[PDB]
């Protein structure tokens, strides 16, 4: 299977919206797709247990019919850092379980997108961060950049750190979290010059419900 | 002179509020102080030229009576990245001018705090970032962390990058940009464990005008 990890310059920059666009483009290319969010925090109660909205977005944008727990094995109700609520609840986030879940999806899918939680260094325990697991698995990384004042600094910090870990930065996606602003073109040119990987596409500001929108057309999958 | 550079996990995290607290503590320790913001964007028109509010905060919190241009040689009206507006206006930001200004302050002050613009990697031209100048000058670095969801990742990214440049991270300051939230203690414990430098103090949420507030008491200067 082709496998990619998606990270962001921060929490709430559109990692989930961009992952749905990537999944839609891959399905259009003919792949059997699966989205995987191994850890999620910020979830609602239902008859079946807790359900996270970002994991549900990945489940319904995958081409295969997948069970919720296969897409998201670790679901926490409170929207905070996973290591805090894991410790509070007495439910360890185990590296072996996260890796087993990825293998289980590779039995049915040939294109798997793994979405992180928060940015690059989100702690999963007191001695283990999400970056440690990505390094262990040697996953190529796609960076989602929310375009806003302050994003050049956060895009360059994340790019340098991935490269120093010896991982491949496969590309980046620009996501327009706000309406058209005055220096949008100049920000796009600087980010293109400075991030050492191809720009895969730009998702526009979409007021109504951008997880459900047909956004695959904004990604050029040939660059991955 | 003692010289320190202050950076932040992002723009608008309280770098200026924390710099005024540091300057107030240094004056209380008996130093002849000077604040220096060599580049500033986001400024008002006056009879005397453009004036930036953060540079004015540093000027009035310094113990010496200083002229505005000595505190801030490069003033731009628009609140954007300095390299965009520098190019637009035809006014180059020169490394030699920024360094000369620092030397000029060292003639009168024995404790100088240099405040950056934005975060670590803010571009000053198409081939030069603020980090390049800090490295050239070999300044020790103080990191200001705005405590909010997403700050663990941004604090760890900035810490790693400074250390890989061979610079010293002298310490960090926690700044409470919002009211007391549910996981404040746990965030403080994680940040203390993960940032490899001493916590110099914590500035509380101060609704009214925290640049003018007496905040020196929140910094323990003995750790610097
Ligand atoms: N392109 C966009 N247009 C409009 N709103 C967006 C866009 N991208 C993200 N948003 C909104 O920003 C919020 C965070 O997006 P999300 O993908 O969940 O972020 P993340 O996975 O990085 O935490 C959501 O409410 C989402 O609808
Ligand atoms: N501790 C605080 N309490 C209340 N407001 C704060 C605090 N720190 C920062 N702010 C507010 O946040 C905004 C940004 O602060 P500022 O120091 O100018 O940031 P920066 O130098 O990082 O760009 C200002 O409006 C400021 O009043
Ligand atoms: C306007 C802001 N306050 C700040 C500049 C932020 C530049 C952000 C660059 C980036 O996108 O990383 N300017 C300043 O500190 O004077
Ligand atoms: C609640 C957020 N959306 C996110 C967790 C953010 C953790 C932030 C850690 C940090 O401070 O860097 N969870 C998630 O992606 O499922
Ligand atoms: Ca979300
Ligand atoms: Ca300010």
């Amino acid at each position: 299977s082709k496998r990619y990890f998606v990270t962001g310059t921060d929490t709430e920059v559109g990692k989930t919206v961009a992952s749905c666009a990537l999944l839609q483009a891959a399905k259009a290319a003919g792949y059997r797709t699966a989205g995987y969010k191994p850890v999620a925090s910020g979830s609602e109660k239902t008859p079946e247990g807790l359900r996270n909205s970002d994991a549900l977005a990945l489940q319904r944008n995958s081409s295969l019919q997948l069970d919720y727990a296969t897409v998201n094995p670790y679901t926490f109700a409170e929207p905070t850092s996973p290591h805090i609520i894991s410790a509070q609840e007495g439910r360890p986030i185990e590296s072996l379980v996260m890796s087993a879940g990825l293998r289980a999806l590779e039995q049915q899918a040939d294109w798997v997108l793994v979405e992180g939680a928060g940015g690059w260094f989100t702690p999963l325990s007191d001695t283990f961060t999400f970056a440690d697991w990505v390094t262990q698995e040697q996953l190529p990384v796609i960076l989602v950049v929310g375009v806003k004042l302050g994003c050049i600094n956060h895009a360059m910090l994340t790019a340098q750190v991935i490269q120093h870990a010896g991982l491949t930065l496969a590309g980046w996606v620009a996501n327009d979290v706000t309406p058209p602003g005055k220096r949008h073109a100049e920000y796009m040119t600087t980010l293109t010059r400075m991030i050492p990987a191809p720009l895969l596409g730009e998702i526009p500001w979409l007021a109504e419900n951008p997880e459900n929108a047909a956004t695959g057309k904004y990604i050029n999958l040939a660059l991955l």
